[PDB]
Parts: C-alpha cells; structure tokens; sequence
DNA sequence: AACATGCAAGGCTAAGGTTAGCCTAACCTTAGCCTTGCATGTT
DNA sequence: TTAACATGCAAGGCTAAGGTTAGGCTAACCTTAGCCTTGCATG
C-alpha cells in the first residue's frame, strides 16, 4: 500500500541505515518509515521468520546473505528509476526521489540492466 | 499484491472488456485477474460501497463517474507506460504489457504529463 | 452441512446403489441424496481429483481402493450407531436411521471397536 | 468440520468462559478454538447477525436469549455424551470428551431425553 | 408386418452465482517493563 | 569552597494484548439453458 511492498522498504532502510553508520535498530526504522513500534517489531519478526533479517543480542537488525541480496537491488533500482525520472523524464527534482520510492518496487531485472545501458 | 493495487485492476478490467464490446460480468473478471469467484464478488463489494461500480440488476457492471474517471487514468498510464518501455528504453516487445501492467499503478500524474511530451 | 460430512455420505450411497445391483450413477446420487445434478457432479469430481472414485466410460461410479475402504467404514459406523440407538438407547425405531445417519459420520474408530463388544 | 457445528461451538465456548469466570472475549475464543483473530471476528458478527450475541461496549460477548438457551442445550448434549461413553460404552477415559465434542453437535433432543433416563 | 419419424425422456454439461468458513499480511492503540544517564540536593 | 554521592526518574526501546481491513481461497449448493442418446408410440 503506502509502501508498494514493506519487506524491501524494510531492507533498504536498514542497509540505509549500516551505510551512514547509525546502529539499525528497529525503533529507527519505525521513525523513519512513519510507523508504529509495535508493527515494525511484528513485521521484523515475519522477516526473521522468512529468512532475510536476524535480531541481535543487542536487538540490532542483521541481513542475511539473501536478506543484502534484496537490499542491495532495491538500492539499485532507486537509483536507476530516480536517474529515469531527473535525466529522461525531466520530473521536478522535489519530486523524484519521492516518484522513485514507489517504482524502485516494480522494476524488474529484465529493464534494471536494460536502464543502466540506456541512460549512459 | 498481485495486481499492485486491486481496484485499479478490477476497475481496466471492466473497462477493457466494455471496449471489447463484452458484458463485463464478475465472472469475467474471475477469468481475467485468475481470482476465485467469491474473491472477485467480495471485491467487487467493496468496491460499489465506495461507489466505483453498480451490480446491475442483470448482474453486469456499471462503472460510477468515478469509477470510469479512474479507469481512464489507469488506462492512460498503462499506454504511457507501455510506451516509455518500448520507445525510449527498449525492452524486449514481449515482456512490455506485463511490466506496464505495474507501472500503471505508480506513475504519478505529473509523471504523466510530462511523459506525453518527452514522447514523440 | 445438512449431510455432515458429504464425501462420507457419497461413498455410502455408492456402495449401497452396489450392494442392490444398480448400477451407480450420479442421477441415481442425486435422487437419494436430493441434491441437484449439477451439485452432484462438481462433487464427485472432488472426489475423483481425490482417488476416492472414478467415472467410468459408460459413466458409472467406480469406487478405488481408497474409496472402497472408506465406505464400507461408514457403512459399518452405521449399524453400529442403529443398534446402539434401538438396543441400549431406546430410541424410537422410526427415528432411529435418520440418526445414524448423523452419528455414523462423527465416531471413531476408537469407539467403533469396543461398541462392537459392548453392543453385543 | 473442524469443530462439527461451527455456532453451536462458539456459544458452547462462550457460555464455558462465562462458567470460569473469564470475560467472554473474542480473543478468547480465538485461543480456545484455535482460529485466526478476523475469522473469529467474521464468525461471531455473522452470529450478531442472526442475534444470538451481541458484542458490547467494552467488546465483551453477550449471549441472547436464544443464543443462551442453544449454549445450554448444546452444554447439557454434552456431558450426557460424555457419560454414555464413559459408562455404558466404556472408552479410555482420556479420550472421551473429545469423542463428546463431536457428539454434542449430532444428538437429538429426542434422544438427550431418552439418554438421562437410560441413565439410571 | 416391417418401416419411419418423432421425439421425449433420461443424464449430463455449461454458466454464473451464493454462504459459510478460514487464512495471512499489515497497521493501530493503550499498557506496562527494563535499562540508563544523570540532574539534584547532601556530607 | 567545591570534590564526592547515592539514587530519583524520565527518556528510550520494547513487549503485551486485542483489534481491524484488505485481500485470498475451498467446499458445497442452486438455477437456467442446451445437448445427446435411446425407448417407445403413432402413420
Ligand atoms: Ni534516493
Ligand atoms: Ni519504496
Ligand atoms: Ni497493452
Ligand atoms: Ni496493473
Ligand atoms: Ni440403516
Ligand atoms: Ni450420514
Ligand atoms: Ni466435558
Ligand atoms: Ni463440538
């Protein structure tokens, strides 16, 4: 819904997290994705449940091998989709980033290699 | 989600079957976005609470003003989207509809806009 | 439902149409059970999906293996309910199938072994 | 088929609740009956419906009239199921209420009578 | 005396629904529960 | 004339508990409509 898909935007908000350095935790994500404590932590328990994320000791969130795999090509497909829209589509630039949320969600692999050969 | 977003889907669907020029019946439906024939009666509920379609009295489906404003939209954003892929990006012609079947329901308006005039 | 359990119902009235030498046919279902044709047929399409029966080219039913086994549990579930509602119940002997036709479909296997020492 | 008889399980266990001391709520039920949180939601409405509940103020489950008398009914079925099992069948007495969990949906007034008087 | 049509059962399938039951993914609110870091007035 | 001192307590980060919507599904049932293959009964 708000998301298009939560377990990407969950993962790219804590890969987000690692690369500015800030401890993921899950009450970060709650803040940052506009939700409600109780929901992050349930949601971050289906994941673990499936495999992507692991609670620490600590309580700190840790992708697993499959779980960087997702978060790394959400990451992408960000970026690809918001150079689409800034260079090629010319969108106003207050409103990319925001655009590229949605469609970093639906973009396969098939156009994300397609894209980064085109836009050179 | 599947369709992304169900009642944009639900809605082209009526759409697309009325310019067929076929009665666009729930089971119609059914067929189409491959869903169980209570599924889509229990859709198409919420749906004419929220006042986008009639169950008419022979059971066909009667899009509300807002509905057919919406369908159109989605419709608009189909086409835009499944030219963008194929004119300025260049995917494979085969695998255009399904990926456009996606973008349609996150293009933005102005997305929208300024796509009909970077296209030509 | 109206049958409890009608699977169980099914391959009883099979084995029944057998055992008086008519051949089983889903009309023949429909006429005892009171069900209409069509609800018949959807039926014992479940059950053939589920290897309990089979519809023969002259398109009569062919209980499997499987099918057999089942029917004549209930079967047998059955008198065991009839004797125990006229011997030690009591119950008035006109009522007494329509009851059994109930209890057949919820005893266990359990029960159905000591109720045939008990019983006689 | 679960639970034989949906409603009369539900009041049943309602009406148990209420016995103990418990607030009947549809948690409660949920836990008990081992179903998911909308579908006991679903469910118990669907009873609201047919008035043999209400769901109060502070989300308590109120028993109506008729909604009490079939509790009780269902209640009295049984523990005579029960003790016909136990005492004059003789069955592991680990196993019997459960046996009696299925029964009680299948017993006949008829023969509830004709049961406490067969019963010394 | 053998023919013919003349179809009507009888037995299904094709279509399109409906109810009752059940489920998961996501969200929310309102209540506590532990740590921690320390401000504050105290010896 | 201030080091030295528990320790008082609000953040901060969760869990607990009970729901809700949206969106899906299967098993069972129904009515209508149409199709096909024989068992006769009338010219
Ligand atoms: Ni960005
Ligand atoms: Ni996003
Ligand atoms: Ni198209
Ligand atoms: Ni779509
Ligand atoms: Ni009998
Ligand atoms: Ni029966
Ligand atoms: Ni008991
Ligand atoms: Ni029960």
């Amino acid at each position: 819904k708000d998301l298009v898909d939560t377990t990407e935007m969950y993962l790219r908000t804590i890969y987000e997290l690692e690369e500015e350095g800030v401890t993921p935790l899950r009450a970060r994500i709650a803040e940052r994705l506009e939700q409600s404590g109780p929901t992050v932590s349930q949601t971050v328990a289906r994941m673990e449940r499936d495999g992507l994320v692991v609670v620490a000791s600590d309580r700190s969130l840790q992708m697993t091998p499959t779980g960087r795999t997702l978060a790394t090509a959400v990451m992408r497909k960000h970026r690809l989709a918001e150079r689409l829209l800034t260079d090629i589509i010319g969108l106003d630039i207050n409103k990319v980033h925001d655009e590229a949320d949605r469609w970093e969600h639906v973009m396969s692999d098939e156009v994300e290699r397609r894209l980064v050969k085109v836009l050179k």
